[PDB]
């Protein structure tokens, strides 16, 4: 066993002066006094740096040069190692990698390949995020309501591997609420996305077991006086969790202040990131499209905004310098409010005894210094 | 005379078994029962809610008329007549909407206007000029006449800074509206002295992920007052949850009445409390103190206190009018 | 099966018009227009009422002229069905027993009757609140974290009883951290109460996991400037959720409103009443004192609050009429957030499909009209 | 000249690359760098953060003295002293204390006020008189002299509620302190016009369930703003958060400097983000224009814009003032 000193300590509940972290067997032991320390135990400094629950990012599609998706090459373990080290240069211990698809075939992979990855790495990809097939796309015969063939065949499917699934993204008007509660009753979190959803069927998503929604105000419909849309209607339920991009390109800060004051302890941090975070790409394939990172931006041939670089410390910092949110909240939006969003609290998302040792480090320049993932340093800056 | 037997909300409580004494158009006390004077004649509410009267500061027309459509229409008697279709619904103040580009229409209401408090005060407040600049001589003539415009609409966008900081600084209330403005626009806008907009959500843009609009700067920005329309039709009830939350104190009832609006106080504040799961005393201070500090009449109107003017409205739990009061006389009685 | 309609229905999470609530064996099947109603259902009409979820009282001593307390004659199974039906004529479906003694024998005697008592009636008197032995009474050696004989052997018996004990109130300063996270790993809450904490002994209270308090500012130190004590920590902790006492002489009102404003969805209504609740008593004895009740008021013979004779219907009307908080969030103070409070919220505390039908109705001026227990009306007025 | 190369806090926002252009004492703009008039003179921030200057409402002595404790300290040398030390700390603005009950010398601190205003402006804005109401001819005095005396603590519960009415009306900022006020006493100030409060929870009764006393009043009324200590000496930094929380854009920080306060206001800035929860922004606001509009001086100072007073301070991100600015001039350069 070991112990962190000689920085802040930020619990997820409070700051810490003079206090220390203790680590033993992957877990922490113990958060106390630096005085009520063990006689010689080994002491690490931190160096006047923050110390944090490591991050965890509930939507992920990409980084480190790669994707987890588009081919069957890339659908594999080594892209979710891959992934993992590079989130780690960014102080995130924790993701759900984001397969975003219509394919039978690379979903089922996509499954196998999330099995596999788990037997051998634990507490670090924590399950798949799929984003597919019920998606309104861009654009906009049933009752919704009835389940078709295909459709319960698929729902089957998904129930049957809850185990590697955490969260499935859809559409709330394209799907029937029959669907919605099967999967949510299996354990697998629901969230609203990729969507033209009135405020009325919205609404009844929500009843039907979606618990969560996918990067509020994008690929959802704009907010009017009269029709306030999905945004509107994540906005006004309480109860509801939701992931925001905060990288001031795909939401202006403005929006992401009116989010944070309305959602309180739902709001959730995420990237939504793809190749290019954390590395040097300039441009890749993705969901079929050509995109270029030139710079900043993730744009298409068109110059559109396509697709997100931010990593999860960057991200912090920009709610911190830019969106008016006191660091100990922003710090909670990226490990506290996810892990409670996706059930995994009892495990991670505090510095607390019996929790996983995943924590990061950052000076209060926002620069990563420490990388603990199950109480092994991986990154040392 | 008292008012006695009701739930009297002052503006910042509720009271039971109190009173509120009223004497030469002014209310000279709320007090427990037991103070009352002997022999002081008791007026019973019957166990109505007693509130400031309620103030409307965005109203087109009402009683059958508009100050506005035709010519003849901006005169005293259109503003008597409005006053008096208002109480029924327990309405003791409001601010008429002028609508025109033409300066001599303009000159027209600000001398009727003037003409109208001194026969009337403490009713009709003060024009709400609408125009022009929605999406020189004139800016100076209003700076002038400040003492008789409250209110005038504009889009941020469609005007230099400097006309709308002279209108704040003559004491007009600055306020957005019918406007396409940008979020960075309307931020511009309030800088110059913008501190009002009219009717959230309507006439401006939608909101997006990547431009806010004025709608979402007004929601961003802790200091600006705005109306909202609560008749379940021109603003979703989810949206004005949503804006009761991020805009505090700042949001008022109004109703916009005269495709139209046939909302009264009344019926606002009802669906307000029935749609909206905002409390009772808080939805009458959106309809009374609040809309009072936006156009800075609270050191007379907005609360039942002492020395303030007796403007008042009593009504069932059912938010049907019993009483209206008015300078002290009652007007309506139900 | 029967469906309610035609009044007002409160689901938890908004107000219906023009809605219906269908229930069949003993739950809510569903919540839905009347429109799509099956054809010639039974209707009976709300008449115009409010139809709310139960109300669920987690701190309740007596009512109906008994209490659960003192006597090992009064400890009993007849004790707690007279109180499941004084209960539901103020439209209370749910509570928590709440025995306040250290006396090993009563308590024996309380979790045996509270097992027999389960077995017999369901989603009624949900489990005991035991209020005892670890409480600072009224006053004022250790190191008080190391763990007694006496009080081992009774964690260890309350522990085993975890099955029917729903929550213990203690005070932080005068136990262990070990005995309070042995409690909360065995399914019970561990609630602050009877104390003389400071600020700083409340939160290593927390710590250990004590999640709820025990009616706010009522037996806890009051709040100085420079010693929030444990009340001050509750208010600024936002993950503990605490009880008040709702009838305008335990709390002041204002001090209501203040803790509303900083607990959010953590306030919850309790009574922590007594026998004279719905009943015509004049004096009684409680944890050894005479009590008189005279009227408003349970008063000792020096004229010393010593006592509650709320309802809940009663206290739901006075956070309305003198708290300004809006009755759809009152209505969650008293079934929603106690529901979540004890771990019970996916039987109870909405009106939704699958969930209890434990419901209640009432005037617009909280004149109980309905008492719905298992399905069953058991109150009609 | 201009001010670039930092972090610039307007009150309402946090902007990158731009610039403050100061001329003749005031604030002539705030824009982009590339705004910029060629050959203007930069003066380069450094990467600090720039800040309207910190205005403190409750100081009794910085400096080595005290407008107090002996005779002669009341005098133009003691605020010209006091302002010099203030500014150390980034304080451009201030209010002394004179704590008296005699009437002799409550008329020489009005007369010393003034002259030292003639000399000295947006400096020490005014007198905060407290006394000597604490737990006839005087009233009249104080409010003929109001436009000198900003602010007047007294106890509620010792004054008729004319007393505090005749102050408020006059235009003192009227604050409950050293008071043991029940709730009900301290409702019945404010409502006679008592708008402020001196050091929330210090000198005030403790709160308990049944007696909220005149803390929990203030808490629990909107519309009082009130200043706090921030020190984490005389108020637990809980008893802050949960005052934060109630209070919104009413809390204002104050020193209370001279058992005895050494707080700075650079300090008590870093004490509540670090120790807080509090946002920079909001902290920053907490120390320029909510105590601003508290006193009614927000026209011209509180926040960085066009037209205002050039009352400036910058501060490294660990809390080091690097620049005080007053009226436009560098006075402390570190």
């Amino acid at each position: 066993m070991y112990a962190l000193t000689q920085g802040r300590i930020f619990t997820g509940h409070e700051f810490l002066d003079d206090h220390a972290v203790v680590i033993a067997d992957g877990l922490i032991k113990s958060v106390c006094p630096v005085a009520e320390l063990p006689p010689e135990i080994e002491q690490r400094s931190l160096n006047g740096a923050i110390l944090s629950p490591g991050f965890i990012d509930v939507q992920l599609n990409g980084c480190g040069g790669v994707q987890f998706n588009d081919t069957a090459e890339a659908v594999s373990v080594e892209t979710l190692e891959i992934m993992q080290k590079a989130n780690e240069k960014s102080g995130c211990t924790n993701y759900l990698p984001t397969l975003i698809t219509t394919s039978d075939e690379l979903m089922k992979q996509g499954v196998r390949v999330m099995r596999e990855y788990l037997a051998k790495h634990p507490n670090q990809a924590l399950g798949l995020h799929l984003e597919g097939p019920w998606l309104n796309l861009v654009k906009k015969t049933h009752n919704p309501n009835f389940v078709r063939k295909p459709d319960a065949a698929l729902v089957d499917f998904l129930c049957e591997n809850a185990d590697v699934i955490t969260k499935v993204t859809l559409a709330p008007e394209m799907v029937p609420a029959e669907v919605i509660s099967k999967l949510a009753n299996a354990g697998i979190v629901v969230s609203a996305g990729h969507s033209n959803a009135t405020l009325k069927e919205a609404k009844a998503g929500f009843r039907a077991g979606i618990t969560f929604a996918t990067h509020l105000y994008n690929a959802m419909p704009y907010i009017t006086g009269r029709e306030p849309g999905l945004a509107g209607a994540i906005l006004d339920e309480a109860d509801i969790y939701c992931g925001i991009i905060a990288d001031g390109l795909h939401v202006d800060y403005a929006n992401i202040r009116n989010a944070k004051r309305l959602k309180g302890d739902k709001l959730c941090l995420v990237t939504d990131a793809t190749a290019p975070a954390g590395a040097n790409i300039e441009q890749f394939i993705f969901a079929g499209k050509t995109i270029y990172y030139r710079n900043g931006l993730c744009v298409d041939e068109n110059g559109t905004l396509s697709g997100s670089s931010l990593t999860m410390i960057e991200g912090v910092r920009n709610l911190v310098e830019h969106c008016g949110i006191a660091l100990d909240e922003v710090l909670r939006m990226a490990t506290l409010y996810p892990a409670r969003a996706i059930g995994v609290e009892k495990r991670l998302g505090t510095l607390a005894a019996g929790k996983v040792a995943n924590l990061t480090a950052f000076t209060p320049d926002f620069k990563i210094t420490k990388t603990i993932v199950n109480g092994n340093e991986v990154v040392t800056q």
